């Protein structure tokens, strides 16, 4: 069978050719003591990954090693990688080929490097490099349709047409959970709840998780939460301690909509969407604005498919009916696709082999792979 | 039974032998992908031909084989007689006799490859290949008539008297359909539309489809057009923009009338008409002014019928009387006939068979076809 | 005297009549303040026009009011014509002429608005609407030619002999420097610098104009960049970072010899003059052949000249002598010439007056220009 | 002295009397510019004639003021002559007799007009018409021949004996070089070369006198050139594109045998020849038979003077000597054969001179000249 | 005349508008008795503040009311401002307006129930908060640069440029002097000297600033400490015991720069700068690299200029010159920004009035002022 590894910027994603649901599902952390180890009998480990990292983080600072798509140290990197393979898939990448992820419009030297850490330091059979936007068409079950990514670092819109991408519409923004995240951090400060380090972060990341919500409007959700109470919810900090916000629960996830929050210039998800599909050509806009396809946790917060219908609908014509698909499962929907992927058979003379590898060299998968 | 099949500039039009109607219309384009194909499956095909590649065809280049009645890519044009034969008309030429259209005043090679393919590539029993116009006037049940046909690449006019067709006064001119959508095209971008491509192409020759006219009196018109709205039309794209158009409505078919337009300095249709009479014998000309019948698609904007009765009454002999014959089926009538006078027990020793064609190389069709 | 202000897509060029180069050259920014102001002071403006946008762009957003030739925001557009007027040149415009410059094909309500706002805002004495092209060969001091016009948003080929334009052998290109900076940045994240707002598209198309060059050919040019380091070169950002760039040196502006890069379908500028002087009528051919002439900023790469003389060479007869006019001051060409038009006496019966306006209405500008 | 202007169809030839080669020899042309003149600083003029327009036709249309001998564009006409005139023979014409020519059996107006526009716009002191072929004869030194003159528009038989020429069998076809030239290019089109403007006709006339000649046998040269490719020829065009063309060599001069090639229910000009010799008494036919003269650029075909020989041969009684008169310089035969006239003493009693003219109106050309 | 009243963490500075030198500058103290009183005297009060407790600090227990640059207790900070008003500068609140300073990101409540104490308990005529990083900026007499102001309790970087703030920008950090001070105690221990209660804090705050400086780099000073005894200086403490202390020195204040010193995971000041800066705009870093301005007490340390410096040198790139503005009287630089504010003319429209707080609340404060 066939592995589909979706290195996301905040969550990796793993598991087998043909299933429904991941093996595996653990934020991308790599953790290291910060302090000084006192215990001898019981020791520590220089550095810890996962879900483990993720447990103990009031000692250790946590270190994401995707940074708005871009790899940026691969030492943590192939340390999370042989934690995919080894501890939490328990399996042998050497005979067994990998599916990997990417968000498109990304540096060479990026694919360069997973390829070579894959056929070389993993030795996998094969290896494919796919783009995540594709990935979740296929999970759709369409073949036609516009696909808005947004993960924890990157957001993209990539429009496909019978199948035919097209690169010119492609459009990239690099404004996702994790700036939202860091968003949040600063807004939270407000009432006086000082967040700093990783740890506390991933209180923050825990907060936009579980409250936030997408208003279908702005100002007047600003004056009804200005005018009353009802908006404001209570949340528990591990330590017992209670806090309670009001507008930030949705001032988070507008920063989707208004990059100018967080000082970034272009234009929001929606007006995104437009050009990109503007971009298009005329003949398909229409087979367009009816299958807007959401993929990533970004696009989970309760009420979002709403507000950007009416967004688009206020920016398109009068005439046209904008439907929006929103699969209640497409936090995996990436990942999803390709389970499906790997499972195709007229895929199956579309991988990257070591033959051809060490005869291409590195720079193969560029001839290989869109 | 007996195939007809007019293969005409820009739409084919195919049926057997003695019906009153052809069993397929469809444009004549071919269109290739013009962007990189992503998902991988077992629908996408190298090539898409006949108004399936129309309904697609934001996505696809469009050619078209035929351009001003000259066949110049004959691979597409081979492959648009399969999609016809095979697909649309689900038979097998090798048990049937195929009656072929040409426009007058052509290079000899295009017919004699015309007949090779024929011959050769498809086993045709055998083939004939009639002057469109001359078929068009066998539709209308008469035997004497001026046939100014205009299709889609070229217009010709053919005066015919008892049957006997007058070589010597065949007018060709290489300006229609077609380049009256050029011309809209160019002028479109008057009123701040842009319509660059060959996608796009099809949307301003379905505008002037549907909105486009002749006017009566070219001068009064632009008066009427620059004085008020009441000319201005609206019509919605496939993306749901309105767009507004005035005299653009009527600027577009008097190019048929003053070819200076576009730069071309031949003159009108009218006008060339009356030149493809007054090159005829004097005894007859009465008869030919009375007996104008006209076809092609070209043919069917609203009013052609008046504005050139006027022009040829003004450029006729007064004591004349101008009568012209407009079947509201004219743009089949090249059809049409053939499916007459494929049917006439009298044309059955009038085909080219393969047995002669054998022994007599492609140049047979010169000396047994006018 | 009279002042000729050529407005083209990026750069505004202004001077008096006779001046052998342009007075003020500067580029066609509004910029307006994208961060909230906290010194209170007298120096800060609402909005920024011209150089003094160009130098504090790290705090502003900036809008180009013209696009693709066609104008499409009026106010600011008004207020760099006050820079024009008021702060670069000087000059009161009121008994001044101005001679205008415009793309051909564009439409014509916008050098009807332009007219409007010169004889209402700016009172002007009289003005001409000339076309770009048509002075740029006045530049070179000819009366036969095949100009190619390319600035920043517009590449257009006119063919005149003797002096007499072809209409219908004119082409226009919405695909110029503007679109080439586009895809600069698009592909310079391939080598992790990534450009996304509106400022540092000022920086990547100042890398295009200093660092980027046509090649000869493009696949041998691809073997020898993937072959060894010898093209790519160092450039230093304004904040002092070091990027080193190989072949995308000559693939940004082979966008305009290849636009299935940007995912246009229209052909190359080299194959778009080749069928603009296959337009015109044979006995001309010849003389355009030798008068390729060349105008606009867009075509000062080094080679371009040498590579687009090898393909008309290539896809013209072998008997025709190719001959390419690249002026070294080719970037201000369309700007002199014009100050010939105004200087030329038997030109002044064709400024438009402020008297037949008032009378004529605004549409007295299409009956007196071309 | 005395001035020879011979007004051709297509060539006016001109010069002084006593010359033997006429000083002027330009086509007889006036062409208007067919588009939009933008160049104001150059020296456009509302019409060009002669070689001038020969020289810029690739731009202007073209109309010739003779067809079929008959002026039906008299101010162009005029034009023309002031061309001759003051441009090309550069003198003054009210002190020069001025001699011209005329085809027989033209409408009587054509020479009242041109003698009225002779004494009153030029003020000629006295003129005198002739009928071309017997200039012919008196430039060949006889005073026996039957004189064929074919020139551009006008093709005629005219025997002369002892100096009297009998009316009653004079033989006039409006078949000549012009309907030559279309015929040629009907059907250069059977090859796919299309020329349609009034400057490729000019091409296609050019094609003529270059490539075609008259065939000893039709029907061996048909087979000679449809079995092999030893008759092609190719020429090549001022684009530099090339053509070939074979059986058109030869089929294009043979209408002037065959009229029925282009709808003439008229005998061929060897048929016609022959009839004008019977239509003669029986005592003089021999001296005609030995005695045919050619004149006129429509017999200078290589192989002209053997095919009549041959024809003749075929038609007159076997006894009777058949002679070809073919002098190298028949061209300027109806030229210099004047300029031998107007030299003679015995002519300047036969001048039309002014005087006489203000009495008996433009009716005295009629009863003092044949 | 306006008051200007910096409420820092450790040190209230109060004066007028325009002048040079503080009126009053005393410790944030807020002093309660911790022993049973056995004297009857009319000396004896509840609560001391200011100077007068920092005299009496032996039998009293010493308070801050801010903490982190939040206030806390509100009842003895209203003590602490009611002792400014009336026994500092012996003024009335009730007719002078009053610009009070916070801390960038500084919770909601703070500077709401900050105005709501100011217009209800003391009648403020008009009331205005102000961030103290931009009124540095305005002591430098500059318009751009990225200030670092480190006080008592809150350290921060807030970058600006032509009088526009970067809120994205903004870095805030709770480690400042009094933390510095805390783990001078922490460190002192090992020399056997101890400190326990809030007494002895400010002899260990008075050590601080009279002998610690920064070490150029860490850990040649620390080996130059351990080698020899060149450095280590004596203080006498108010008891007449005398200590000495060595590297604790440059230990004390390398904590701003090593924040894991005191457990703290954020980076050092210099690093948080150009982080600060990283986030801003490329075409504006240059211009911060070059006004680095420090401000407050903290920044006051012998050498801390050129370590700041070279740190920043380190991490910026190679050709930049950066320049560390350090004016000596930095310690009140965010004081007297406030004067020039207070006296500014253009600033006389920016405060809060109480006329319109009594129809807004506290919430006017706040979208009116940054
Ligand atoms: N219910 C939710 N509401 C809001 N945001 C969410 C929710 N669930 C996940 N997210 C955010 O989505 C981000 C991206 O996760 P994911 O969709 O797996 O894509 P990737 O991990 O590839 O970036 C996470 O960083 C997380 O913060
Ligand atoms: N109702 C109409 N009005 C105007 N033009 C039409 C109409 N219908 C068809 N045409 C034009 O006529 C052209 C030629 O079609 P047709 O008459 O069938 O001749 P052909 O044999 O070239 O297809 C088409 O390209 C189409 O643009
Ligand atoms: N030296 C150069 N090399 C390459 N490109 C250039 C150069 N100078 C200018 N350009 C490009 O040409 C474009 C248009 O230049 P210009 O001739 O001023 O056109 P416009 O008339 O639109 O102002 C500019 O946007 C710039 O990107
Ligand atoms: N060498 C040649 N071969 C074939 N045709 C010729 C040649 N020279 C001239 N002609 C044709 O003969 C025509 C008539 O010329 P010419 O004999 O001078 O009579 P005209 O007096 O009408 O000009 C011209 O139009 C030209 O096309
Ligand atoms: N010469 C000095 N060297 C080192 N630290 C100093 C010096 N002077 C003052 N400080 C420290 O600076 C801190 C802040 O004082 P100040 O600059 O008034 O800011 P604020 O009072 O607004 O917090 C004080 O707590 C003090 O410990």
């Amino acid at each position: 069978t066939a592995l589909v590894c979706d290195n996301g910027s905040g969550l990796v994603k793993a598991g087998f050719a043909g299933d429904d649901a991941p093996r595996a599902v653990f934020p991308s952390i790599v953790g290291r003591p910060r302090h000084q180890g006192v215990m001898v009998g019981m020791g520590q480990k220089d550095s810890y990954v996962g879900d483990e990292a993720q447990s103990k983080r009031g000692i250790l600072t946590l270190k994401y090693p995707i940074e708005h798509g871009i790899i940026t140290n691969w030492d943590d990197m192939e340390k999370i990688w042989h934690h995919t393979f080894y501890n939490e898939l328990r399996v042998a990448p050497e005979e067994h080929p990998v599916l990997l992820t990417e968000a498109p419009l990304n540096p060479k030297a990026n694919r360069e490097k997973m390829t070579q850490i894959m056929f070389e330091t993993f030795n996998v059979p094969a290896m494919y490099v796919a783009i995540q936007a594709v990935l979740s068409l296929y999970a759709s079950g369409r073949t036609t349709g516009i696909v808005l990514d947004a993960g924890d670092g990157v957001t993209h819109n990539v429009p496909v047409y019978e199948g035919y991408a097209l690169p010119h519409a492609i459009m990239r923004l690099d404004l996702a959970g994790r700036d939202l995240t860091d968003y949040l951090m600063k807004i939270l400060t407000e009432r006086g709840y000082s967040f700093v380090t990783t740890a506390e972060r991933e209180i923050v990341r825990d907060i936009k998780e579980k409250l936030c919500y997408v208003a279908l409007d702005f100002e007047n959700e600003m004056a009804t939460a200005a005018s009353s109470s009802s908006l404001e919810k209570s949340y528990e900090l591990p330590d017992g301690q209670v806090i309670t916000i009001g507008n930030e629960r949705f001032r988070c996830p507008e920063t989707l909509f208004q990059p100018s929050f967080i000082g970034m210039e272009s234009a929001g998800i929606h007006e995104t969407t437009y050009n990109g599909i503007m971009k298009c050509d005329i003949d398909i806009r229409k087979d367009l604005y009816a299958n807007n396809v959401l993929s990533g946790g970004t696009t989970m917060y309760p009420g979002i498919g709403d507000r950007m219908q009416k967004e688009i609908t206020a920016l398109a014509p009068s005439t046209m009916k904008i439907k929006m698909i929103a699969p209640p499962e497409r936090k995996y929907s990436v990942w999803i696709g390709g389970s499906i992927l790997a499972s195709l058979s007229t895929f199956q003379q579309m991988w990257i082999s070591k033959d051809e590898y060490e005869e291409a060299g590195p720079s193969i998968v560029h001839r290989k792979c869109f």
